């Protein structure tokens, strides 16, 4: 019974509140919607900042630089934070976020291979430059809200061109929250190597029918936001239009 102009000043608010500016794309079959209190952020190209991990390790896993079980050990240098401080699986840095890790994987890809795979998946600008271990943090690679939700609905529908099982490992990695009947896979992202800062998050819904409704947050982190707002904002809009 609520209206489309209900929903659409309680997801403002949901951004208001938390004092950014910011969209979120929510992606029904074909058919885009875009809430938030900055609309224009959808079709404006932001670096992917660590929502490129979802497709450095379907790249990875697909050309055999890495499998889902090797441990990746912390070489003993003190990191950015402590929580990276130790040895993990491809999924395990996933959920940290473990930059290092990802950096690792993407120097066996390689600069030739690491471009040629982001051409051929055709993701955001598409352009890497010369440096394999940063040009997800602070470009030339680009990426638009909408880009990012229809990523997502590529990788939830396995339509991306890499094997059923790479895109099936990858997907495993990005479960991050089970509400009620629903499981919410996604992949944050915060680019702190970039001035204005970009928060993402952007993944799919899958309802307990099966079917799945991607989504994809763009906002400002500002000074001392916490990374949770992202994981809040999202949850709140989701649940306001009883996505879950
Ligand atoms: B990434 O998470 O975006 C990574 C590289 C840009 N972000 S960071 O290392 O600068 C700060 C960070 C962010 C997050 C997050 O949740 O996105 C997790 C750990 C560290």
């Amino acid at each position: 019974h609520i209206s489309s102009q209900q929903h659409e000043k309680a997801i403002k608010s949901y951004f208001d509140e938390a004092q950014t500016q910011g969209v979120i794309i929510i992606k029904e079959g074909k058919n885009l919607s875009t809430y938030g209190n900055a609309l224009a952020r959808a079709n404006k190209e932001y670096v992917p900042a660590s929502t490129f991990k979802m497709l450095n390790a379907l790249i990875g896993l697909e050309n055999h630089k890495a499998t889902t079980n090797e441990i990746f050990k912390w070489d003993g240098k003190k990191r950015t934070y402590p929580m990276w401080e130790k040895d993990m699986t491809l999924g395990e840095a996933m959920a940290l976020s473990a930059v290092p890790v990802y950096q690792e994987l993407a120097r066996r890809t390689g600069l030739e291979l690491m471009q040629k795979e982001v051409k051929r998946v055709n993701f955001g600008n598409t352009n890497i430059g010369t440096q394999v271990d940063n040009f997800w943090l602070v470009g030339p690679l680009k990426i638009t809200p909408v880009q990012e939700v229809n990523f997502a609905d590529d990788l939830a529908h396995n339509r991306l061109p890499f094997k059923l099982e790479t895109q099936e490992e990858v997907k495993k990695m990005l479960l991050i929250k089970e509400v009620n009947g629903s499981k919410i896979y996604a992949k944050s992202g915060w680019g702190m190597g970039v001035t204005p800062q970009v928060g993402w998050l952007t993944g799919w819904v899958e309802q307990a029918n099966g079917k799945k409704i991607p989504f994809s947050l763009n906002l400002e982190m500002k000074e001392g936001m916490s990374g949770s707002i992202r994981n809040e904002i999202t949850y709140k809009s989701l649940e306001n239009l009883g996505i879950i």
